[PDB]
């Protein structure tokens, strides 16, 4: 049994290593590759704060729900844990703020001690009116990606930086299954109308005072295209860009002031705070997360491909539910090929 | 009129601002002084996490309870000015452990969101089987200390560093009023027996994920001698060292495994975090603030003394009503010494 999985971002590396755990020892020829044309510094998820907040409004699928709720609970039984700093996990609590009532999340019971904004709380964000607040986690790109590399490499998966043109190509030398976890460029290896990039950009900034994160949320700009503050371990994300089928991976001149300016009106304190470095992404924006298998005719047999992208902008909030998943896909696939 | 403060601790500092910005246009001569022994780099008030928060049960003085109040309120409402960062201002919440269920405090309505803990959050600390979650505020001395300094440099408050004998040497040289502002060492100018030394020994580490203060109380070890964990600006306070009647102005290597232990098993990533700095420093105990006028009979005349001593654990949480308290009691000498 060789697996390939493409893509060494939270969903290739967390999905890499579900299936590793679940299943190497039931399978005594289990040899797993991470092919990935970028690595730990240069992906998506090493752009992302690694707030947890899936979607207010539950979207198209409600076992996404699920995934967040598995993928939360298990980071919740190890942020005490002796690691939890490798991992870059940590508790953070903060506001989200509205102009008018809006309903609870679908969420509100897998953070830590939801609630309202009482009066005085909404009084430190004038241009805002209503409000939740709540303890999170953050699970920081950076750290993360460099655990799981490690995991996976005293597990013997091999790393290997290429670019592939198509499943046919790795099938085509040796692959029973290929999961395939390719983030917003999954279209290059098979069209898919759905799946856009959502850009974004955000700036990092010194500024250790900032305890709490603050999400904006304005129908007038739309779904993280308000200005937002989230502290991470060394440094604060400022950000608040998303914009829908733009392809240019580079910083732009106005984006950074429309960071600057909202993140300095809703928190006056940053104005003084040191800018530290700006970086650009792509949300692997889609109405639905494909999770599923799809089974190519590669010539004789054919191959076994399991989907795991578009996991638009909370990536980071559910990859651990969406790897749990994609291995008990894994698990019904060895079924039928009569060697469980 | 002559003013000569005693001290430039937070009170000190504070009280002497208090009474300059409030009178220096009615009172034309007004030549205001600090007298100190020691300053901005080390007093007390440096020591201090600056974590706003009165004890839990009330107080002797009930008005304790409206100074603390006002203080959170006065604090809370500069929180997003351009000059937060320089007072070392800020917004940070956290955790209240116990181990039986216990009566609310009576600032319950003081701080931002008050709640108690969910058992999903007593889950993150074993042992501890209830307590509290609220936003409250810090204060860092270091920086608050610095800007009131810069402040009454500006205002034409001159600083001296000597020593004060007795409240005559500084009477006899012409001081009209006398503001006695001198902590936990009041005594050695006059004879208290309530005011003690509850001697304090904290941690400085570095553990910037660390975004939630958590305090414990232990009764088998008493008020402070429970750990406790505060996240500062630049560096987390570790501590949990409570000693009445102790003048040891120097680090116990037995004071620093019971900070170290008592804190790692109340929060295990903290093992692997950098021990950057370590100090003493003693919390000026006593049964209730003194905050009130004594005539002085020097001679032909009086002068009048305003003693503001003997905060305990909860200076920088109540200073500022102690200071407004303190340019008020200033204000009534003002009316009877026909001079409003
Ligand atoms: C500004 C910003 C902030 C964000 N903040 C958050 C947040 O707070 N919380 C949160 O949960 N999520 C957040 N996200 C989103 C989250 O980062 C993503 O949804 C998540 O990273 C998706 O994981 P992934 O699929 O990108 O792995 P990817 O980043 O897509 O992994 C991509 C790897 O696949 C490789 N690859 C692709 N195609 C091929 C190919 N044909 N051949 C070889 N290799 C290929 C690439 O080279 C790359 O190495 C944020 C995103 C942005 C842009
Ligand atoms: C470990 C520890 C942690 C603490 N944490 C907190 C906290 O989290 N929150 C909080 O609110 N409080 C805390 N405190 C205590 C709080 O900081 C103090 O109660 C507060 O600083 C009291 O103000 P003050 O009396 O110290 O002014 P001080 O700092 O004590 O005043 C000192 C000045 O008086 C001068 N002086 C005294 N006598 C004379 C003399 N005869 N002649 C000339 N000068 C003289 C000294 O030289 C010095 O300049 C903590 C204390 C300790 C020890
Ligand atoms: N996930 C985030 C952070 C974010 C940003 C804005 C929001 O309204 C929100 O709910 C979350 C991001 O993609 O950037
Ligand atoms: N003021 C603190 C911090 C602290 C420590 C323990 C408590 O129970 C509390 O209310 C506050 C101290 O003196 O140390």
């Amino acid at each position: 049994m060789r697996v390939v999985v493409i893509g060494a971002g939270v969903i290739g590396l967390s999905t890499a290593l579900c299936i590793h755990e679940r299943y190497h020892s039931v399978l005594q020829p289990l040899d797993i590759k991470v092919y990935a044309d970028r690595f730990t510094p240069l992906t998506t998820t090493d752009v992302a704060a690694g707030l947890w907040q899936p979607y207010l409004s539950d979207p198209n699928n409600p076992q996404e729900a699920d995934w967040s709720q598995q993928t939360f609970d298990y980071l919740l039984s190890h942020v005490h844990s002796p690691n939890a700093e490798n991992l870059g996990l940590f508790l953070i609590s903060g506001y989200n703020l509205f102009h008018e009532a809006i309903p609870d999340p679908s969420w509100k019971d897998t953070v830590l001690g939801f609630r309202k904004l009482t009066p005085r709380e909404l009084d430190m964000f004038p241009d805002y009116g209503y409000g939740w607040f709540h303890t999170s986690l953050i699970l920081e790109g950076k750290n993360y990606l460099q655990w799981l590399t490690e995991r996976l490499t005293e597990r013997g998966v091999k790393f290997f930086q290429r670019k592939v043109e198509s499943f046919e190509e790795v099938a085509r030398e040796g692959a029973d299954v290929i999961v395939n976890c390719t983030g917003v460029w999954a279209g290059a290896l098979q069209r898919d109308p759905l799946l856009q990039p959502g850009r974004g950009q955000i700036m990092k900034v010194d500024a250790p005072w900032m305890k709490h994160f603050i999400l904006t949320h304005d129908p007038e700009r739309g779904i993280y295209n308000s200005p937002y503050i989230i502290p991470g371990t060394q440094t604060v994300t400022l950000g608040g860009i998303f914009q829908l089928g733009n392809w240019s991976e580079l910083n732009n001149i106005q984006d950074h002031n429309t960071i600057w300016e909202g993140c300095c009106r809703l928190e006056p304190t940053l104005k003084n705070a040191r800018i530290i470095g700006e970086r650009t992404g792509f949300r692997p924006v889609r109405p639905q997360i494909r999770l599923e298998r799809e089974q190519l005719r590669t010539g004789p047999s054919n191959t076994e491909v399991i989907h795991n992208y578009g996991h638009g902008g909370y990536g980071l909030t559910i990859h651990w539910g969406c790897a749990l998943e994609a291995a008990k896909l894994f698990g019904r696939i060895l079924e039928e090929k009569k060697l469980s």
